[PDB]
């Protein structure tokens, strides 16, 4: 992240792969939450 730049295109890419990876942070760091 430097200038102005249409590559928050990872924050999409990137950031479906980071809300799993923190929603899986949230099972190992905090306490564990199942859907099912």
């Amino acid at each position: 992240m430097i200038s102005d730049e249409q590559l928050n295109s990872l924050a999409i890419t990137f950031g479906i792969v980071m809300m799993t990876l923190i929603v899986i942070y949230h099972a190992v760091d905090s306490t564990m939450s199942p859907k099912n």
